[PDB]
């Protein structure tokens, strides 16, 4: 947490979450979670002007 | 509420609501609220003859 950024104010690594891995054990349920969360990953990378 | 508009009767800034931000955490659910509320937004902006 002290050394997340190159210079404070440039951008964060970002972690994101898909599910609990117990409720998400089903294959198609896991797939929809990943696809829906890849949208947020696109946004999280854009928020840092990447 | 006193100064929403320049002259009474021309138009209102409009506020609109999407969700509770607690049950709307799912990006799929959140996007549906935004899309559904965007249809209302063009209606509210039309009633002012914009």
């Amino acid at each position: 947490d002290s050394v997340n950024e190159n210079i404070a104010g440039l951008g964060k690594p970002s972690l994101l979450e898909v599910g609990l891995k117990a409720d998400l054990t089903d294959p198609v349920k896991l797939g929809q979670a990943v696809i829906a969360q890849l949208t947020i990953a696109r946004a999280a990378l854009t928020k840092n002007y990447v």
